[PDB]
């Protein structure tokens, strides 16, 4: 297991997405291991469509929240996720509208990381590859992040009120941390990306919610 990996560099995660006014993060973090999974198993790197999931999931709630897990189901029951390019994401609530002809990949499952270990969480981003991850975004310090390690002791591990995607980890200056791919635009943090403390007692409850798909 290496010591630090960041899969933007192997060409595994997509460009940063805006999900504009509508509470569809948990939608961005699913389609983001979804697309991590399609590149590792067919060589292509292709936007995945987060509306599919924030007008079709009905065990969710759309731009009101969700949980990652109900959107991997989704997929797996549904036998397929359409494309971004054949449904659009207008950060909107609207009817089911997955066109088969744009099916871009499927999945057979998810597995969870073990509650608050983020050892396992560092044994999966290395061996499977992006992890969908929930974290305590509310704190003003996360909100207007812009560089180094990010720790505040504020931060709740119990108050998971947001989903991100964890890329990779590393060292920076010393420091311990997880590369997280933010859904709040280029403009936010360091161009959508922000650093977060690593084995600092689970800070912002990084590893209490994770999870992967099956492909
Ligand atoms: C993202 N922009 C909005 N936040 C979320 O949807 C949070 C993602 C991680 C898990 C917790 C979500 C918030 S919630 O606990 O209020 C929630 C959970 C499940 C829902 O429906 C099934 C709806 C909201």
């Amino acid at each position: 297991t290496p010591d630090s990996i960041d899969y933007r560099k192997k060409g595994y995660v997509t460009p940063v997405k805006n999900q504009g006014q509508c509470g569809s993060c948990w939608a961005f973090s699913s389609v983001g291991a979804l697309e991590g999974q399609l590149k590792k198993k067919t060589g292509k790197l292709l936007n995945l469509s987060p509306q599919n999931l924030v007008d079709c999931v009905s065990e969710n709630d759309g731009c009101g929240g969700g949980y990652m897990t109900n959107a991997f189901q989704y997929v797996q029951r549904n036998r397929g996720i359409d494309s971004e390019d054949a449904y659009p994401y207008v950060g909107q609530d609207e009817s089911c509208m997955y066109n088969p002809t744009g099916k871009a990949a499927k999945c057979r499952g998810y597995r969870e990381i073990p509650e608050g270990n983020e050892k396992a969480l560092k044994r999966a981003v290395a061996r499977v590859g992006p992890v969908s991850v929930a974290i305590d975004a509310s704190l003003t310090s996360f909100q207007f992040y812009s560089k180094g390690v990010y720790y505040d002791e504020n931060c709740s591990s119990d108050n998971l009120n947001h989903a991100v995607l964890a890329v990779g980890y590393g060292i920076q200056k010393g420091n311990k941390h997880w590369i997280i791919k933010n859904s709040w635009g280029e403009s936010w943090g360091n161009k959508g990306y922000i650093l977060m403390a690593r084995n600092k007692n689970n800070a912002c409850g990084i590893a209490n919610l994770a999870s992967f798909p099956k492909m």
